[PDB]
């Protein structure tokens, strides 16, 4: 049965809801990104009306197979109308094709569900400038204080400048990149352009790429592991043991391996700044833990509500428990107070 936070009332809508079965009442189900938690149910077999933006409707056809009939892609920016209520989509700056959904209701309710997001000050001068919000569904991953990481192009310089300076000193060294679903693709790509290589991958990996409408991607991957210095790997070989076994496998080519770890949060970002982070060592293998984030810190997070202004909040993630839930409430009421809305 699909949780409240789910459902947009008023209308026909769910949002993210695809494990439920037939939900009574949905008559159009959206699906901000194509990330497993949010698209689990979905199949080659689901025939109800899926609403989303261009790439995720990309990935939906090719990765999952759903037929094309019921995939309907929204251009984003655009005013569109569904079964007679007008939406908007908006860019989440979380993975490829991520949105946000405005929902203006039929009763002059604004509803803004944010699905995953990191927020940035460039979202002040979105469509949502021009309007008032009376309710929001907000993603709450990283919702206390502690949860501080710096951003994203202080995490690829990093990155960047460790792999040039590694394999200049030996330019038989590998890098090696761990992926487990779409996101965080600029970490390879940044480091590919440093070196002057493709990036190498599986051919199941390049073919979720190739839904991705990324400029210029048939000139920064391939299929051919021997012409590339930089390898995908799943997340889970990302550790000494399957190094070592893929290290193997390149036929004398390579006699070291630098692998990088996107996580998010980590505890090691309550001590130490991204310039003086190091590596895990075993003889001829590195391995760097970067905390590239597609989620809101607390900061940002709190500069987005208290620049929205909110009547209600309603958090779509941490609400399994009543001291998460707790936590959460006490710090909206403190943004409320700071803020005086
Ligand atoms: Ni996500």
């Amino acid at each position: 049965t699909c949780p409240f936070y789910k459902k947009i009332p008023g209308t026909g809508f769910t949002v993210d809801a695809f494990q439920y079965g037939v939900v009574e009442g949905c008559t159009a189900y959206f699906l901000t990104h194509f990330h497993s938690d949010h698209y689990a149910g979905l199949s080659k077999h689901f025939t109800f009306p899926v609403y989303c933006s261009e790439i995720t409707g990309n990935l939906l056809k090719n990765k999952l197979h759903v037929q094309e009939q019921y995939i309907h892609p929204l251009p984003l920016d655009t005013e569109c109308i569904v079964n007679g209520v007008k939406v908007v989509l908006l860019d989440a700056n979380h993975c490829p094709g991520a949105v946000m959904i405005l929902f203006y209701l039929p009763n002059g309710t604004v509803i803004l569900h944010t699905g995953d997001f990191r927020a940035d000050p460039s979202m002040e001068r979105s469509l949502l400038a021009d309007q008032k919000v009376h309710m929001l569904y907000l993603d709450t991953t990283y919702c206390s204080p502690e949860y501080t990481f710096p951003s994203q192009q202080e995490v690829i310089r990093f990155a960047i400048n460790t792999a040039f300076e590694a394999v200049t000193l030996n330019p038989h060294a590998l890098v090696v990149c761990g992926t487990y679903s779409i996101g965080k693709e600029k970490v390879f790509l940044a480091i590919a352009d440093v070196l002057g290589s493709k990036v190498g991958m599986s051919q199941e990996k390049y073919k979720t790429l190739q839904c991705l409408n990324i400029p210029e991607i048939n000139s920064l991957i391939t299929t051919d592991m021997c012409s590339s210095l930089v390898h995908l790997l799943p997340m889970m070989q990302i550790n000494f043991k399957g190094l070592q076994s893929h290290l193997k496998k390149c036929g004398g080519k390579y006699n070291q391996i630098l692998a990088f770890r996107p996580t998010g949060w980590t505890h090691s970002n309550k001590f130490t700044r991204i310039a003086d982070v190091i590596p895990q060592t075993k003889g001829n293998i590195s391995i760097y833990g970067i905390p590239y984030s597609e989620h809101s810190s607390y900061l940002e997070m709190k500069r987005f509500v208290q620049w929205l202004k909110p009547q209600k909040i309603i958090p779509t993630v941490n609400v399994g428990t009543w001291k998460s839930r707790s936590t959460m409430e006490k710090y909206f009421r403190e943004w409320k107070l700071e803020a005086g809305y």
